[PDB]
């Protein structure tokens, strides 16, 4: 089974014990490590931090300690946008310029593959035409990757993509059945189902829906996301189930109504280390004494509150539940975002180093 874990090249700027660099990485924790994120300049793959080349080397150098490990470079991301993607896949000359740079870039830095993270083709400013242009991009990469392997005589470069769970987005830009044939594995983003962008508290990653949910609202859970990608044609073994080492917070309109579905006046106080209201690292949810942990029985995930602060998150338990759920589904494995937000150095949760992902590795193996 696969355990695809994401490293992020901006965690390095967090303060104190929250700072994360390749040295905080465990070469054996995951089967595949994906480096987030690499951008694009003139239709080509490029760095995004002043020290990506140094990081790239330490990142991939980890394979000297674990030759079984596979590393990939992720291009895109939420904040990346759609512009540069839509423009790069618009002309053959551009697609080919990108592909050739991807290959040369990945090989130069010792990456084993590329993880496409276009959020998302077919929306957010992306013309519905990009739905089929994406598919072409995938085929182009796959084809070039296959050809190169034979000429260079090296392990063929791997091709993956981070994909949305929403029904609306899959229909809008993904030719599921067709891309699945060319993607070595699909990284399903089964989270962000609920967030502070809503007026009511909801869980970031509920495994199942709540009895009181119907219609489109009943699809906002992992299972729906999974059943969906399978039905549309994804071999269960290529579908990797994503899980978050972060949770989503809300500020309660009143601390008297703390249930899931209660009135939220907006995002929760930013985390002292993550400093991005509405989300929190697992290790930030740990430093909470005097809080109250619940359990959304129907969705098999927890959440905690203290005064006007409510946060739905994942713990060692829900992670075990989820690892167990995917097994039953015959999925290819688990995906986690991000190594970065777990208690990677056992400095806050008192459960050791990488409490959550370690749970994943042990449960999966
Ligand atoms: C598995 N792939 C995958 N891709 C999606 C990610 O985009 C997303 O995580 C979010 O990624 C954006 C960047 O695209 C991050 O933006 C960063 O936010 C911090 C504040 O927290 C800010 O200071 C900047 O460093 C900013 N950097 C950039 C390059 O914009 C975060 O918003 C990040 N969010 C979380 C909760 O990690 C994940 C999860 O939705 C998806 O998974």
């Amino acid at each position: 089974a696969k355990l695809v874990c994401y490293f992020t090249n901006w965690a390095q700027y967090r303060q104190g014990e929250a700072r994360f660099l390749p040295k905080d990485l465990d070469p054996s924790l995951c089967t595949h490590l994906i480096y987030a994120f690499a951008g694009m300049t003139n239709h080509q793959l490029s760095t995004t931090e002043w020290n990506d080349e140094t990081l790239y080397q330490e990142f991939n150098g980890l394979k000297k300690m674990n030759p079984k490990l596979k590393t990939l470079l992720a291009i895109g991301g939420w904040n990346f946008g759609t512009q540069k993607f839509t423009d790069m896949v618009a002309t053959a000359n551009n697609r080919q310029t990108f592909v050739n740079s991807a290959i040369r870039f990945l090989r130069k830095y010792s990456f084993d593959g590329l993880d496409l993270d276009w959020e998302y083709p077919g929306s957010q400013g992306s013309p519905a035409v990009d739905k089929e242009r994406f598919t072409t991009l995938v085929q182009d990469l796959a084809n070039a990757f296959q050809q190169e392997a034979q000429t260079s005589g090296k392990e063929r470069l791997l091709l993956s993509a981070a994909v949305p769970a929403g029904q609306t987005y899959v229909d809008a830009g993904y030719e599921v059945d067709k891309i699945a044939q060319n993607l070595d594995f699909v990284n399903l983003m089964a989270y962000d189902f609920h967030g502070s962008w809503e007026k009511v508290t909801g869980h970031n990653s509920p495994l199942y829906k709540r009895q009181e949910q119907s219609g489109a609202a009943a699809s906002l859970n992992v299972d729906a996301a999974v059943q969906q990608w399978l039905q549309k044609g994804t071999p269960a073994s290529k579908l990797i189930l994503g899980m978050p080492t972060y949770g989503r917070s809300f500020t309660l309109a009143s601390s008297s109504d703390t249930r899931v579905g209660a009135p939220a006046t907006g995002s929760g106080t930013p985390g002292p280390f993550t400093k991005e209201g509405g989300m929190l690292a697992y290790y930030e949810v740990c430093s909470w004494k005097g809080a109250t942990k619940q359990r959304i029985q129907d969705q098999k995930v927890p959440y905690i509150f203290r005064d006007n602060q409510w946060v739905g998150f994942d713990d060692v338990e829900s992670f075990k539940t989820k690892v167990s759920y995917l097994k039953q589904k015959g999925l290819g494995g688990a995906m986690v975002w991000a190594l970065d937000l777990d208690d990677f150095a056992g400095f806050s949760c008192n459960q050791g180093r990488y409490p959550l992902i370690q749970t994943l590795r042990q449960e999966l193996s």
